[PDB]
Parts: C-alpha cells; sequence; structure tokens
C-alpha cells in the first residue's frame, strides 16, 4: 500500500485507552513542533495549544465534564496527554505585530517590507464579528492545525480521540488564565488503545463514495 | 532531520507556479484519495472537494478573481490543478443518511444498527443556527480537511498555495451548479514552482516562539 494512504486507513478513533502506556517525550515533541509549523492566514498563528500533562491538570481536564459530554470523560485520565486546540477571540495589530516582529528577525522581511507588510493585516480587518470577535475567523484555523496534527499521529502510530464533546465555558472558568482571550471548541486525547476493550479498532473506516465527495471539472 | 519536521519545514506557500509541469495522475488519486479520508465530527463529513482540471474549468476559476483579490488570480492558469473546499451550508438526517448507509455497506456497522447509529445526530442539531443552517459546524470540518492536506502534499513533494483571498459570491455564480447548499471559503493551487521567480522558494520559514504558542500543564 502506498505509505500516504496507509497511514490515513490505519488511523482511527480511539474509543478506550490503555491507562499503562505513555506518549514518549521524543514524540511528544515532534507532535508539538510539527503542530507549531502548521500554516495559517497572513501566518497570523491565532492559536495557543495547551498539553494537559500532569495529573493535576488532568484532574482539572477531568472536571470540566461535570455538566455535559461525559462519554467523553473516562479518555482523560486513560489517556496519555490531552491538547486543547485554543483560537484567539480577537486578533490585531498588536498581535500581528508580534508575527512581524518575528519575520524580521528571521530574516524574512526587514522593516523596509514591514510598514508594508503590515498591510496583509487588512485581510483580518474583513474578517469579525458584529461585536468584535474574529473567533468566526480564528476557529477555522486552529482546526487546519488540528488536521495537520491527526496526520502526525498516525505517522507516529500514537492512538488518538478527537473531542467535540467538551465544555468550552467550563474549561474557561477551570483554565482561567490558560485561555484568556481565547476559546477552546476541540480537544485531542492521545496515548495508546486498550488492546481489548478499544471496539472501534476492528471495526472497519467508512467514508461517502469518491464520487459523492469529489468532482472534477 | 526527522521524517516529519523536515516535510513540515520544507513545505511552503508557492508565490508563482512553473506553467510547464503538471501533478501527474497517479499522485492527484493519493492525494483525493487522503482528501476522501479526512476525519470529521460524527463522520458527517460535510464537505464536497471540487477539483478544477480542465482548460475550460480553470477559465471559470480564472474569472471569479474579476472583483477581488487579483494577487492569487496568475496561480489559476500557471498551477496543474485548483482544489475548491466546499462546506454544506445546512445538515440534515438525510445527510447523515447517507453516511449511515455507506457505513452498513462498508460493513462498518450492521443494518440493524443504523437507526440506533442515528442518535449520533443530536450533536449536529447541537449546532443548528436560527437559521436553520449549520454552516459555523460545517467550515472548520473543511479546514480540517485542508490542514490533512497540506501535510500530504508535503509528503508527495508538491508545491501549493492556499488561498482564502477568493470570491465566495462569484464562485457561487460560476460553479452555480457544483455548489449549490454549500459555500466556499478556500481554494489551493497545486503545482510545482516557479525555479527562478518564485521569491517565497528561498525565504526562511517564521513561526511563533514554542513558549507563546505551547503551554504545558
Ligand atoms: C472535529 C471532530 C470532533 C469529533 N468529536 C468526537 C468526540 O467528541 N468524541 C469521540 O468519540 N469522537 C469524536 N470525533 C471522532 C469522529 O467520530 C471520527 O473522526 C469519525 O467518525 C471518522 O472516524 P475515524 O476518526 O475513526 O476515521 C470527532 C472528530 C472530529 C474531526
Ligand atoms: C487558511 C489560509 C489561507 C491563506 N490564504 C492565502 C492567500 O489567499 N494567498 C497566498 O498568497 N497565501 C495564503 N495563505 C498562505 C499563508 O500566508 C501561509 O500559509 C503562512 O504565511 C505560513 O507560511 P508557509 O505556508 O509558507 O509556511 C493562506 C494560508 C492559510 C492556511
Ligand atoms: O496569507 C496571505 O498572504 C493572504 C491571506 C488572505 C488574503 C485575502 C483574504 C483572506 C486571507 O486569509
Ligand atoms: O464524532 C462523534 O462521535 C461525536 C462528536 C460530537 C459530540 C458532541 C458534541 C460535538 C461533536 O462533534
Amino acid at each position: 500500500t502506498h505509505p500516504i494512504i496507509h497511514d490515513l486507513e490505519n488511523r482511527y478513533t480511539s474509543k478506550k485507552y490503555d491507562p499503562s502506556k505513555k506518549v514518549s517525550q521524543e514524540d511528544l515533541a515532534v507532535l508539538l513542533e510539527a503542530l507549531r509549523l502548521s500554516a495559517s492566514s497572513i501566518n497570523s498563528q491565532p492559536w495557543k495549544f495547551i498539553v494537559i500533562e500532569s495529573d493535576a491538570a488532568k484532574q482539572r481536564m477531568h472536571d470540566s465534564f461535570a455538566n455535559m459530554h461525559q462519554f467523553n470523560q473516562p479518555h482523560i485520565k486513560a489517556c496519555s496527554h490531552v491538547i486543547l486546540f485554543a483560537n484567539k477571540l480577537s486578533y490585531t495589530r498588536d498581535d500581528y505585530d508580534v508575527v512581524l516582529s518575528k519575520a524580521v528577525a528571521d530574516k524574512r522581511i526587514t522593516e523596509e517590507q514591514k510598514e508594508a507588510a503590515f498591510a496583509s493585516f487588512k485581510f483580518v480587518e474583513l474578517n469579525c464579528d458584529e461585536n468584535g470577535e474574529h473567533k468566526a475567523w480564528t476557529k477555522p484555523q486552529a482546526y487546519l492545525a488540528l488536521g495537520n496534527a491527526l496526520h502526525t499521529l498516525a505517522r507516529l502510530n500514537i492512538d488518538s480521540t478527537t473531542m467535540e464533546g467538551i465544555d468550552p465555558e467550563l474549561l474557561s472558568e477551570i483554565f482561567a488564565d490558560e485561555l484568556k482571550g481565547y476559546e477552546c471548541h476541540v480537544a485531542l486525547a492521545i496515548g495508546y488503545h486498550h488492546p481489548s476493550e478499544d471496539y472501534n479498532a476492528s471495526l472497519p473506516k467508512s467514508r461517502k463514495a469518491f464520487e459523492d465527495v469529489i468532482t472534477i471539472l
């Protein structure tokens, strides 16, 4: 099988973890760097990735399921790490300035092309909320990073569970300082599936027929 | 360098294509199948991928830049193919029926459980607009597929240009029947970069410091 297809056919949504297997620090660093290298509109990188690693953090994450979506709760303590994909509520020129400043330092642009580069910012101004939030534009960038992460995990042979069945308001209450100026609509548990009880590990994958999703003109 | 990091460090946004080089049909098939295998909430696959391949299609795509974002226009005819990432305006039971029916054909689920698998649908109405639309929930799924596509292209060593600088209104008029019931906010040109005029091919990549985007708890 072609290496790419094999990876994408063999990755799946784990439904039960093995609590005695953890992701190595070597593999965790590759995944975090892969997330950092993700592409985004105007290189805005309107995101933050919060890694829930310690037992104390796992407890706090475990507690965010007190009100809803408890079918996802068992995974928190059983899995290796949980990653929260946070997107910024509003993106300002000061936020973009952090990007352009780093670009000047990295030698992509000099101050000359810089002030001119600040113009790329109009593409942000164009996208917003009636109230003033760019979150309708930043959330999709975070999902792109997530798509990148899932492909990365398939290459590292690490199991995972994407979770939209989380409590955003409670997460912002529990991770108050960390999610300041951000929101979190999706999380990702990673680890190693349970050898016997993960029932999804042996169910065939199912997608719509090629002709139903792809059109060639 | 670690294979995964090498791929993500070496992929970039092409700013000029070589008109004489096309993507082979063998590579195109791997990419399309990779897009089809993308994960989505409840396996909804609320998307459609439109491949602009023919000269006639390229002309139509070229014409959608008549009003805005003409900086992206030159790539249309110069690159190999353009892929439109379309997300469904509203998601219904009839839509889910298609997924569930294919699941039974794939043998993932037995005919008897189709009806009980519809239970996962409550998560969709939980994202129903006042207008009865779900596009705020479907658009992010499309971006996940896009993140998957970018990683896939880095593995195949094919150049690309993600484009949000497109005209969704004009695209809907030009690809009237193809985008019916969908919207398109992002497109992706693929091909081979121009050996001498693609200025971005030799500029270093720049991302925020690890500590600015990743927090470990
Ligand atoms: C954005 C998103 C959110 C999802 N949320 C959940 C979740 O809350 N819990 C879980 O069990 N599965 C979740 N999944 C898993 C999907 O059911 C799964 O990706 C889809 O069925 C395709 O199967 P595979 O992932 O096994 O290919 C979600 C997937 C996506 C991409
Ligand atoms: C969602 C999205 C839309 C983008 N739109 C454009 C676009 O319209 N035109 C273009 O030249 N670049 C576009 N880009 C490219 C970004 O500028 C680029 O991905 C970012 O600067 C990071 O650089 P790399 O892609 O070279 O790593 C877009 C990127 C993303 C992910
Ligand atoms: O990333 C860039 O160079 C342009 C991005 C962009 C342009 C126009 C409209 C929307 C965009 O994300
Ligand atoms: O994909 C699944 O099995 C559940 C997805 C989900 C659940 C609750 C809320 C939002 C969701 O996408």
